[PDB]
């Protein structure tokens, strides 16, 4: 172990930084007519740590609870 | 750890910053005729920290609460 | 941390102070004629940091309250 | 921080002085016949902080009061 006076590292680090954080998108759009709606999509994308999934499944259900 | 006199870095520490304080973009238009609507859209993106999701969630009733 | 003669620094601070004091523009037109109105368009547009949102939400009823 | 002698700065601060202020222009038309009117339209521009705009909707109502 030697300290260095950049902080420029492999990969490793940069992946490890991005995935514990967490990523999530979410994108949906709605569209309605005199109050009723004729349509409606939406969806989102994640990428986080697998130690969130377990919460996000059991907020949803998913999870034993 | 050497201190340098510019605060200019790598883009991992503008990535977090970018995540932490949390982006959210809200667009909607509703156009109405002589008292009733015939049209109504409404639709908004986030990119933010996995944190604040669960909140949002729970605020609108998807986590448990 | 070296003290500077000039404010001039990277766009992670201009973000940042855009972001805080929030942002939103409303834009809407109202036609009537004899009395009555025939048409009515309303919009806005927010680009804000995601605390005053919840507010907003509440304020209208979105979040729980 | 340094002392200057002459005031000229970046655009934060004439962003900042621009938005704290607050700034709305009200343009409005009625035409009317023999004591009726047959059309009046009316409409305004707001661009100020966000503060005021809580002040703006309990005012007329929209915020909680």
């Amino acid at each position: 172990a030697v300290e260095k006076t950049n902080s420029s590292s492999s990969l490793a680090e940069v992946i490890d930084r991005i995935l514990d954080k967490g990523i999530v998108i979410d994108a949906w759009v709605r569209v309605s007519l005199v109050g009723i709606e004729l349509l409606a999509i939406e969806a989102r994308i994640v990428i986080a740590s697998v130690e969130t999934y377990l919460k996000y499944a059991e907020a949803v259900g998913l999870t034993q609870s």
